[PDB]
């Protein structure tokens, strides 16, 4: 059902020096 994050759906989300989610599937997260 995806229970880990809520970032949105379109082209780009950012994720740089500090994150406010649990782990995520993005660039340095997994
Ligand atoms: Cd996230
Ligand atoms: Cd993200
Ligand atoms: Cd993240």
């Amino acid at each position: 059902m995806d229970p880990n994050c809520s970032c949105s759906t379109g082209g780009s989300c950012t994720c740089t020096s500090s994150c406010a989610c649990k782990n995520c599937k993005c660039t340095s997260c997994k």
